[PDB]
């Protein structure tokens, strides 16, 4: 019953590595989780509704992931501070390239995408502007922009390289090349007086 | 004759103010245009190809006001160099706010679309890597990232923070302070050691 759902998201999540949302048919998931089509319709009223619930899966695993940093202490220089935490993003959902990529599509045709990927960027981007506001407080970084509005800016980058680098977009970052890409842009303009 | 070609153009971007590419008709064209829905299609096969149309006019204006810069000396300090390169695509895109956001939409479902963008950031990007290039083979920027994966994230950071600022999207920069934050993370990542 409940291995019913989780063996239906487990193909659907297969399936995407191979082709687009608009090519996966209803029959293909019931096909694949070994239930019949009005048996697929008691626990998801489409395949969009599917996709919703690995979206939202897939993005509270990296916000468990990131509370699990937040929580210690972690003795460490600025830069690998900053360093783990990127990490968390670029490992979760480098991890989910099929769901994180029919996810980011979603999002201009479905106001439930939209406002999942939405209330967790706000709630990552005030985290970012604590920590800033955090080394700000004990002299470790000078007071220069708003930091609500640099976490903003910092975050959207992140977002959209992120995301170009998974899909092999033209113009992107090498997959290999991000992370450390990243880490020196939000290290400069943090800690940099200019 | 070409004058109803400009008409028709000018009536598509001003009805995009108002409402998306889906909710206007080929008759509102044609008829803000003062042709009929026949002699629309001699100039246009489609709704679709006027919003390319005026997607090309926008980022060739944004592109030929590039060249104008480039084309200069303009004795200035560094960080106003790069504030009036950024302020360019603010105020072009900035202008032409509803043709830039049908024309982002428009990239997921048109390979034109996609293509033209595609384009004109690979151009931009290898422009801004020669800057810096430049900056660093006179000494006045530390030799750090590679320059064009470093000029490929900056890059894709103005496109999603512009848009989303234009857009009132939430989370975005108010559009007040976006310039400021942009030019702000350019220059300490460009001329930070650290
Ligand atoms: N795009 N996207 N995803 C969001 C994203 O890429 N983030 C980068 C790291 C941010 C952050 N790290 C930290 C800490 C690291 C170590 C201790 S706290 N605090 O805020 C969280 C959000
Ligand atoms: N997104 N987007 N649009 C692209 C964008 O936001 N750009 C920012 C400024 C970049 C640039 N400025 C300059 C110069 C300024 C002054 C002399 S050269 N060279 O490269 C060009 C591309």
């Amino acid at each position: 019953g409940d291995d019913r759902e989780l063996a239906i998201l487990a193909t659907a999540e297969n399936l995407l590595e191979d082709r687009p949302l608009a090519d996966i048919s209803v029959d293909d998931l019931a096909k694949g989780a070994g239930i019949s089509r009005p048996t697929f319709y008691f626990y998801f009223p489409s395949k969009e509704a599917v996709l919703l619930t690995l979206l939202d899966r897939v993005v509270n695993q990296a916000d468990m992931a990131l509370q699990t940093l937040a929580e210690n202490p972690a003795d460490t220089d600025r830069e690998n501070m900053w360093r783990t935490g990127i990490n968390v993003f670029f490992e979760t959902f480098g991890s989910h390239k099929a769901v994180t990529r029919a996810g980011q599509a979603a999002r201009a045709t479905s106001v439930e995408v939209a406002e999942l990927w939405s209330t967790f960027m706000q709630k990552w981007i005030a985290y970012t502007a604590a920590v800033i506001d955090a080394e700000r407080d004990r002299g470790a970084a000078p007071r220069t922009l708003p930091a609500h509005e640099l976490a903003t800016a910092l975050n959207l980058m992140n977002e959209r390289t992120l995301f170009a680098s998974f899909a092999g977009e033209q113009p992107s970052v090498p997959e290999a090349r991000v992370l450390d890409t990243l880490v020196h842009i939000w290290v400069t303009s943090i800690y940099g007086e200019n």
